[PDB]
């Protein structure tokens, strides 16, 4: 009965984002996505700590889905028989049925197809939510991602001017709760079910052992640093499905920031640090002015430096001595 | 000397709100309220955990008081002789004398009458604040509520359009600190005074044992679910006198949100999750589009699902398949 | 090559702020500041608890630096040989080289001179950031302050009207992590290096032992209360380099608040409590209407009353009975 064109999207792993238009002359379509749930034991730090992860499409965060206002998002959610638990999906962008959660509960061996109309613009969390105490556990195990619903005319600054990004990255931040044994070492478990009792006990005390971007300490550093060039406008979408975060680009700013993440509201300008409320996504754009390394952090610096929540940008281009210069290099005090 | 008409209000227990006008053709009046303090041992969870509560009018939160800009709010605060402690009241809506606290300290057996002019619009916390370390203790024991100061022309969207709600609910969120004994069971106490030493020790560690709406786990579920119909615009006032919260309506949105709670500022639009700073009230309105059950939570999902901070809405009306539909019910993977 | 006039500033200790113009007819200048790092053991509470502090210019917070948009800020950072550790400086107001941190690392016995162009208006954090796990440790040891970059036309309300303050105060809030011994007493250490292992262990658990303004419990009370008169417009700049805060003026309001701290955005009006994201500064102005004592707090009241985060204002002037009056003093219940 819904007679619109269908478009398939090939999702890509974060922090990258599948190809899409900002402004578009397309009208509404049914945009088709597939998410396959994977439960897996992963390594989350450089010491080799393991973690019983539960993921959409194998990644933490789940991939960014991008559509336009008035599109219909049709998701095939697949829970292979190789998984152990039921799962579902709640889209904060969607209206009704607990975001879709009440229509998508699938046992191992099942799949389901949900369609929702993208009536609200912005960046939004999606996450699993199977019921009761399982809700936080599946979310903090990694089962969360985001979806971006763009205006058909692209982004604007609330003063009539278009804001076009040259690239977009998705940084998903994950609070993780890994219990310790008596002597103080992190515990390893054979299954998510086996990890549950100790992990819930820790969860209820509200202090994570790790806070990471893209699923691991250091994920977005070295070979996998984010990149830009001087003169490039970069959009950084940041999500946190369970706990607050305060993003900050060290050596830069948020030129235009939607900290609550919703494009019906004008962006704020010229921020140092912004705030992602737990259960939300927000977005910040910045035009790089200087080359070199930047760190992108949550500005609880204990979390950033000690618990895992640091990414890098490596930026190419020409240094601008008008903006900053070392007038006198380090020298002995006279 | 103040020669205005007097109007009595009969307060009602949360989450309901006493009858009031949004837009009004009344001019300023002296609006008369009575709050009677009650210290009492209550049950706060489905396991039968007890808690030494201290309340305005017997409830957590204290009732919502509603007036209009330029009204004078005249409160008779009563501390019956059956209570054990001194108490007072600080209105964040008021100007001077620590919000009224410096003019309202009453021993058991006393009452006091305070008047303040409602010069600031919005939703505001009120709470007890007797001095020193007693301040946090009385607040986290339950002695907090809110007051709404409406513009005389009612609410607007900051773009010239009236925003009229069909109903309003007040959700007061309470962080509670219940100590445990050596074997890990919650402790019970014979009096607030007896609970104080153990409770303060826990308080200073900044992790609540319970986070509840309307005073108890499950208070706003089952028979006492919040209700609406498709097409109804519902205002949800949310307060937290001591600790941050991040409200979220699962399956809905905040169509118009004043997260800082103050009507001199335009609302933000189309939010997924909003943020109530500890020590404040905020407000969100939503027009329901779909029938069914919704959950209203703080979106720290550990707090929501595990510590008590979940309410339900039951919504009547016709399902809208354009907004959401289950294209294919759960089935075996091909 | 940069041929502008040079102006020296004599910094003053917080909460006071060096003399400056709001609106100015001066054009851009090179504004010269000197910061001398001091590592020192200090007393942080009325019980005599000691703390291994690391400071810019001897104070926590470091002093407020005030310039105008388009000025060049030239800082001589000095690390005397009497210190033990390397240090540097990151300005959130600056563009490039990790805010200056990558250009300012100095060993004991060295100094460095950094210049940055003040292209972003607002209040901004500055802090030390020597690398890795040292970053949070130096910040939570006290090595943070703020810089205010004013529009050349002064502040405005976003509706065309000037906002001129009669005085400005800088409240720097510091989360401190002081370990305890087995019997529960705070530990003392002979050096910052000796304090590091125990202090890091505690830091990673994300619960401070103390949260203070101006470096000590009670710093901004008694002789050192903040002051005002009825009719005076006071700007309160609040910073927190590592952890969120929720300022509140008990008995007052935020008449105009930039909670994200950036003057390119209009202020919000009529707030009760505002929110300083960790890693940022914000600012609130209030015109006092009533005499008497006010408390200025973070409205986690446990932190305010029990962990140290309370300042006072003493305000002179005439009481306004229209705004507030005690209709009936405390009396026996009829
Ligand atoms: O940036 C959103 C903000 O901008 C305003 C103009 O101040 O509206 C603009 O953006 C709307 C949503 O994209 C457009 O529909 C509108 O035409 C455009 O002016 C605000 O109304 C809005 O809050
Ligand atoms: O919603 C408050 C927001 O709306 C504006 C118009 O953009 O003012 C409106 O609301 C005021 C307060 O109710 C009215 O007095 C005013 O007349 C009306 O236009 C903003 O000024 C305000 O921030
Ligand atoms: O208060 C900042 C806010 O005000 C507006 C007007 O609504 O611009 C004013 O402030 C700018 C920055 O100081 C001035 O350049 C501008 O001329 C003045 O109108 C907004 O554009 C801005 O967000
Ligand atoms: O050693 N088990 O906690
Ligand atoms: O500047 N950030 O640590
Ligand atoms: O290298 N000292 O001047
Ligand atoms: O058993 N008392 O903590
Ligand atoms: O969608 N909320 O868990
Ligand atoms: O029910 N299985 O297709
Ligand atoms: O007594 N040392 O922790
Ligand atoms: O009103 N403040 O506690
Ligand atoms: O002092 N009693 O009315
Ligand atoms: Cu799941
Ligand atoms: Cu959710
Ligand atoms: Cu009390
Ligand atoms: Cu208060
Ligand atoms: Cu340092
Ligand atoms: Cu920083």
């Amino acid at each position: 009965d819904l007679k619109l064109p269908r478009q398939k999207v090939e999702l890509v792993a974060p922090p990258f984002v599948h190809a899409h238009e900002q402004a578009t002359k397309q009208g509404p379509k049914i945009v088709e996505f597939k998410l396959t749930i994977e439960e897996k034991k992963v390594v989350i730090d450089e010491k080799g700590t393991t973690f019983q992860a539960m993921t959409f499409n194998g990644s933490m965060p789940g991939p960014l889905m991008v559509v336009h206002e008035g599109d219909y998002v049709e998701t095939t959610l697949v829970n292979p028989a190789t998984n152990t638990m039921p799962h579902n999906i709640d889209f904060h962008s969607a209206t009704g049925a607990l975001g879709g959660g009440a229509l998508t509960l699938i046992n191992p061996g099942e799949q389901v197809v949900l369609r929702w109309k993208a009536t609200k613009t912005g960046v939004f969390v999606y996450h699993c939510a199977p019921g009761g105490p399982m809700i936080p556990w599946h979310v903090v195990s990694g089962m969360n991602g985001a979806v971006m619903v763009l205006p058909r005319d692209g982004l604007n600054d609330g003063k009539g001017h278009a804001l076009k990004y040259d690239k977009v990255y998705y940084v998903g931040e994950q609070d993780m709760y890994v219990p310790r044994d008596e002597k103080g070492n992190f515990k390893s478990y054979d299954s998510p079910g086996e990890a549950f009792t100790d992990t819930e006990e820790m969860m209820k005390k509200l202090i994570p052992s790790h806070v990471v971007f893209n699923g691991k300490v250091g994920a977005l550093t070295g070979k996998n640093a984010l990149t830009a060039n001087v003169g490039e406008n970069v959009l950084i979408v940041h999500s946190q499905a369970n706990r607050d975060s305060r993003p900050h680009l060290i050596g830069g700013h948020g030129d235009y920031v939607w900290e609550t993440g919703k494009f019906g509201n004008a962006p704020e300008v010229g921020l140092e640090t912004w705030f992602i409320r737990g259960g939300s996504a927000g977005a910040a754009m910045y035009k790089f002015m200087q080359p070199g390394i930047y760190a992108y952090v949550t500005h609880n610096l204990i979390e950033a430096a000690d618990l895992c929540a640091t990414a890098h940008f490596k930026v190419e281009g020409k240094w601008n001595d008008d903006l900053m210069t070392q007038v006198k290099a380090p020298a002995e005090i006279p």
